[PDB]
Formats: structure tokens, sequence, C-alpha cells
């Protein structure tokens, strides 16, 4: 499976910390190609410790799985070193993560940029779906910039590669998105691609806020009891009811009741061709999408790959 | 149209300076995007001042132009900052140009990355003389190194836009008539190829360039390189006929390297090459997602 590169500890670097997460630490890293004078920036998250011992050739065949996608809208894994700890490599994302993007930039995104970067997620998940790969962590967070233009999805997979013990489920700010989970993930650790459209909601809402933290105040460990009573997330100022109701099916109790990918993709794509009826932002109109000139420039620069087209406005 | 964006001063800054040529100073600088809080690595060369500076109308034509090559081994120009000084930006190749490459990898080098660079260059020239543009300064310093196994011609139509001649790598009518072709082109591809065979020697090594013209009328040429097998010499001196029309295309050049290239150590003889492969799949899978993202024919690999 020539996916995987296995690296060896003396062929890449760990320079600068650039964050944090449940499942390890980021470095910005350099990779030395053997027998060259280049040094290439890179992205090492260096992972925490299964919460079981399984073998490093269960390790690899996850890892494996986590090479093999291939989606504009889905991070590659493209190499891994086993020594004492488990380095993960793939394409360094100067822009970040898009949780951060919009808190920083909260006063200058329009709804151009919010309403695709939904399409582009929901375009993601549905290929994750395709290949029968439930994520168990979207989040914000957990989508990272490559482009202001083009967004990709990152850490799937992670969840269940590396578990979380049962106390965290019940803990304080612990390693659990239990603010993100389906109410069936948080009762019986089920994870479905059902439970995946409700963190789809979650991040969804989370964009509309600019940033904002799902239930902020209310202790994770009475989530399950707030959902039970039928409690949600509030709407955005900017959004419309149509924009809200799509959120809201997406946190219904009945799995099967909530929206499919597919169908979200096709929802938010109507709505992108028609981006001010349905999120209400002030100073939208200076707020396009980048010219074909800057575009041209964005991509011979920095974002080679093949993507679909941005939709835009009618 | 759109393919070329005018920048200002204020958005990219020149950090370190990466070499110099005729035509200018190349530095690799950060392109800083209004707005974002990103720094993108660039690289940027700055004109010199030219004795007889063309109009900036004409300038900008010509770097409309350099924006509208598209093709895998052609470094298209990204953009320009036009002020007091020219100032051209384009993606950077972190692993330099070739004619240094060579020479520092001149005891690693293997048969079938030189004979593909060989087709791949013969790939650039022959979309140039597609779209009827003529290079006039093809040499080893002017192809990029984007990834080992992917190459890149840059500076083409820079002689012309400018008006420090490179006469040991131009046809004998260039040098007597300032004629330039995609035949004349044809000639540099054969000294370009020799740079390459000869790991980054220099041509015509000891004679001055005011002799060049008067040694190419005797029928003197460059040596063959001591791993060249006559098949691979051959072509080189066909580039070297003093009659243009009887040199080779850029097309059929494509081809003879391409079927040397599936047989490399057949027309390359270099001692220990049987250590220095192409890299596996999994090696170019890994090279491609990195930093190459961009749509290119496979390498041509021994059968
Ligand atoms: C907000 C989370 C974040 O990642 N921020 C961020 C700040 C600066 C950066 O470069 C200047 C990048 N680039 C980047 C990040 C990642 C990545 N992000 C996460 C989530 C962390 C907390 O949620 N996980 C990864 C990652 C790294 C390496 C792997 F092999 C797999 C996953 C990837 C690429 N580039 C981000
Ligand atoms: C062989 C000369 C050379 O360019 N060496 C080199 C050392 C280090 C580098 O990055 C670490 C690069 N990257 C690079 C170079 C160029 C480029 N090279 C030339 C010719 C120099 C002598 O002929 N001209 C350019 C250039 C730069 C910007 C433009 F808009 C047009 C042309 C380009 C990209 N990356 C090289
Ligand atoms: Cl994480
Ligand atoms: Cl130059």
């Amino acid at each position: 499976q020539a996916l995987l590169r296995i690296l060896k500890e003396t062929e890449f670097k760990k320079i600068k910390v650039l964050g944090s997460g449940a499942f390890g630490t980021v470095y910005k890293g350099l990779w030395i190609p053997e027998g060259e004078k280049v040094k290439i920036p890179v992205a090492i998250k260096e992972l925490r410790e299964a919460t079981s011992p399984k073998a490093n050739k269960e390790i690899l065949d996850e890892a494996y799985v986590m090479a093999s996608v291939d989606n504009p809208h889905v991070c590659r894994l493209l190499g891994i070193c086993l020594t004492s700890t488990v380095q993960l490599i793939m394409q360094l994302m100067p822009f970040g993560c898009l949780l951060d993007y919009v808190r920083e930039h909260k006063d200058n995104i329009g709804s151009q940029y919010l309403l695709n970067w939904c399409v582009q997620i929901a375009k993601g998940m549905n290929y994750l779906e395709d290949r029968r790969l439930v994520h168990r962590d979207l989040a914000a967070r957990n989508v990272l910039v490559k482009t202001p233009q083009h967004v990709k999805i990152t850490d799937f997979g992670l969840a269940k590669l590396l578990g979380a013990e049962e106390k965290e489920y019940h803990a304080e700010g612990g390693k659990v998105p239990i603010k993100w989970m389906a109410l069936e993930s948080i009762l019986h650790r089920i994870y479905t691609h059902q439970s995946d459209v409700w963190s789809y909601g979650v991040t969804v809402w989370e964009l509309m806020t600019f940033g904002s933290k799902p239930y902020d105040g209310i202790p994770a460990s009475e989530i399950s009891s707030i959902l039970e009573k039928g409690e949600r997330l509030p709407q955005p100022p900017i959004c419309t009811i149509d924009v809200y109701m799509i959120m809201r099916k997406c946190w219904m109790i009945d799995a099967d009741s909530r929206p499919k990918f597919r169908e979200l993709i096709i929802e938010f794509s109507k709505m992108a061709r028609d981006p001010q009826r349905y999120l209400v932002i002030q100073g939208d109109e200076r707020m396009h999408l980048p010219s074909p000139t800057d575009s041209n420039f964005y991509r011979a620069l920095m974002d080679e790959e093949d993507m679909d087209d941005v939709v835009d406005a009618d």
C-alpha cells in the first residue's frame, strides 16, 4: 500500500508547536529527503497513547485507511513514524483551522464564504460516508483552511484509533467532545454517519456564530439531560429560519430523521446561489468571493489540487 | 488576462537572496495576503535597470504572455510588481535550479533521472513551440527543480524583454545574425543536455566566447560525455548542425529520450547506477501530495 510513507526519526524534525487537542500535539515540522539539501514544511501530530495496548500492525492498518482518502475536502494522511510515540505527518495548512479562522476574521466573513464552507464540509463528510467511515469528532477545530476558499476535514478515525477512557465522558472539559455528540453517542457509545450529521450541525452552528462555544457554561455532565428535555443550541443572529431549521433537524433524537450529508450538500448549495436571502450580514456586499485573478494566483501558489468550483451567487 | 496578478509593494517582502543571472537578482520572498495572517513563500526576480528601458504597456503585454503558459514543464509567471523597478513573482522551487542540482548530486544521479529530465525539458520546449514562443536562453540554469522527478523551464521571453549574452549556448545563426527561432532553441537544448550528461560542466571550457563562432564554423563541437553512448551523443550533434532545419524537432526529442528512458542503463553508462533508481510509488505519492499536486504526465520508467 504505497499511499502511506513510513518515516524514520532521522528524516524529519519537529520545530514550532502549533497547538494541542484531544488526540495529541500538532507541530510545524521539516521533512528532509534523504540525500537532499532541502527542508520541506510539514504538519506533525504526535499522538497520545491509545487507551488499549493494540499492536503496531493494527495502528498501521488504521493509518493505511487514513492514507487512502481521496477527496478535495478531506485531508489525506501522508506519513507515519512508529517509534516510542506515534507521529502522523501531512501537508501543512498555513491558514490554520476554521474555528480559529472565523474567530479571528469575525467582522470580515460574508455569507458566501460561510455557505460554501458548509457545502465543502458536507461534501467531505459525504465522501467519508461513501467510504463507510465514521469521523466521530467532526467540529470546526477539525476543519482546516487550505485557502479561505478551500477547507478540508481532518482527524477522522482518530477517536476510534485512540479511544477514550470512560471517566472522560463524565468529566469537565475533558477529551470527549460531549457538546458536539449526538445523544445516542453520549448515552450508549453509538457512532454512525447519522451521529456525524449531528456533529455537522454543531459545526455549522460554530461557523454561523463565528466560533462561539456550544452550550457554554452548561456542565458536560448535564448535556444529555438538557437534550432529552428538548433544549438545543440557539438560533445565531445571522441565520434565517431556513438555515436554523437545518441545524435543528441535525439534532433530532431519531437518528434516521436527521438529514443525509448528500441532502445537506444540495440544500447548502442552493442557499449559496442566493446567499443574502439565507444569511443576514451587514456590509455583506463587499465580502465577495475572490476575483478570478486572485483565485488563479491563490491556486497556482498554494493549492494546485483539483477541486469543485465554489458556488457563487446568481 | 486574469492569469497575471498585479501586486502592491506592501503585500510581499524579499527575505533571502537565492541567486543572480544576466537579467536580475532572484529572491526568496513572502507574499502577505491583505487581511490575512499568513506568509506564503514565493520567488521574486527583480529585473536590473535596462539601458534602453521599455514602455510600461510593452512590459505588461509580455508579462501577460509569460502568465499564459499552462504546461507541467514550463514555469508560469504568476504576478508582477511595476514600480521604479520590474519585479516578477512565481512559485518557489525549493530544490533550486537543475544546473546546481546536478553539480551537487554529481556522484549520485542515475541514468533514469538524467533521461527523464531530457524528456521533460523537451516537453516544455515543445509546448512553447506550440505557442509560437521562442525561449532564446535555454540552459540548465533556466531549468528549475520542483521535485527531483519534476523539472520546469523558466525565464522564457526574458531575453527579448530586456534586450550577458550566452554565446556558448546559442546557435551559430544567432551568434552571426541574431536570428532566434525554435530551431535555435533546439541548439540550446543540445547544450543543455550536454550540461546534464557532464553533471554541470562548463561548455567550451578555456575557449573565450569571442572564438565560439569561429570554432563552430570549423566543425568543432562539444565532446562526447563520458557516460553517454553514441545514441545520446548523436542526438546532441544533430542539435548543433549548421542547417537549422536539419536539427531535430522537440516533438522528436520527446520520443527518442522517452524511448531511451525505458532502458536507461543501455544508453547511459554510469558508475554505481545499480543504486539510484527513481522513487518508489510510495515516495512519489508522498512527494506529490506534499509539494507537487499539479497535473503531470508520469515519469518514463524502465520496463
Ligand atoms: C485550531 C486547530 C489548528 O489546527 N490550528 C492551526 C494553527 C496554525 C497552523 O499552521 C500555521 C495549522 N496548520 C495545520 C494543522 C493540522 C491539524 N490540526 C489539528 C487539530 C488541533 C486542535 O483541534 N490536527 C491536525 C493534524 C496534524 C498532522 C496530522 F498528521 C493529522 C492531523 C494539520 C495540517 N496543517 C493549524
Ligand atoms: C541555478 C540558479 C538558481 O536559480 N538556483 C536556486 C537556488 C535556491 C532556490 O530556492 C531555495 C531556487 N528556487 C527558485 C528559482 C527561480 C529562478 N531562477 C532563475 C535563474 C537564476 C540563474 O539563471 N530565475 C528565477 C525566477 C524567479 C521569479 C520569476 F518571476 C521568474 C524567474 C524561480 C522559482 N524558484 C533556485
Ligand atoms: Cl487533536
Ligand atoms: Cl536572471
